[PDB]
């Protein structure tokens, strides 16, 4: 039947998904001799997308009655994304309905659609914040394949570029009932090569008026590929 040895080789030949045996992977044998080996559609261990030249694990399978030895339980390496060159992205698992859900990114601004059939671990269970890793493929519908989970505290939204930055309101944010403002927003300047950075009622304790100096911490807000002013306050030392 199956073999019990963990083989390592590299898909020659990807499956169509848009020959019970079409695909092939090519593995070096415990001889030091170059084997090619086919593979059905149920010798992946899960419906996700392979590519040519991915690094695999799999199974060796003899079947008597075919006259053929197989490949099976294959899985995805998560080495072939070292040396793919295709554009691996972060994100969190926003929310999971039947079959397929969304991802919050962490550079893009829209939810990410996804199928479950291209999370890579089959062993491990789904959840919503769950850290992810994919890759983006474009049909001007877009999806996530090829997902794999990354560990705790590895994907970061928003990072922390500058702190204490001084500049002056250009433009104040409009006076604003209980919703915060997310849209509109004020403009301050600053020569940190003179720069814009927007800030809004929410990240300020008293709002600043226009004109003042003011201090302030910049978060890069990679979903919107542009800088936000937080904690900003008024500075009376000028
Ligand atoms: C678009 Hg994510
Ligand atoms: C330092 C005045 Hg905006």
């Amino acid at each position: 039947a199956v073999d019990s040895t963990v083989y390592k080789g590299q898909v020659l030949k990807s499956l169509d998904r848009n020959d019970p045996l079409p695909g092939r992977i090519r593995y070096r044998a415990l001889d030091y001799s170059e084997v090619e080996v086919p593979f059905g559609d149920k010798d992946q261990k899960g419906d996700f997308t392979l590519r040519h030249g991915d690094w695999v694990q799999f199974l060796l399978a003899t079947d008597r009655r075919d006259q053929l030895q197989r490949a099976t339980s294959i899985a995805l390496l998560d080495e072939t994304f070292k040396v793919s060159g295709e554009k691996r992205e972060q994100g969190t698992i926003a929310s999971l309905k039947e079959g397929f859900g969304f991802l919050r990114c962490v550079e893009r601004q829209a939810r990410l659609f996804f199928h479950f059939t291209e999370v890579l671990d089959t062993s491990r269970e789904i959840d919503i914040n769950d850290e992810v890793e994919f890759t983006v493929i474009q049909e001007s519908r877009l999806q996530a394949i090829r997902i794999k989970h990354l560990p705790p505290n590895s994907v970061q939204f928003e990072t922390l570029v500058a702190s204490n930055i001084e500049g002056c309101v250009t433009r104040e944010a409009p006076k604003s009932i209980k919703s915060q403002d997310r849209v509109e927003g004020g403009v301050i300047t600053y020569e940190h090569v003179k720069k814009t950075i927007m800030y809004f009622l929410k990240d300020c304790e008293k709002p600043p008026r226009i004109g003042e100096r003011v201090r302030f911490d910049i978060y890069m807000v990679k979903r919107n590929k542009e800088c936000i002013a937080v904690n900003v306050q008024q500075v009376s030392l000028h």
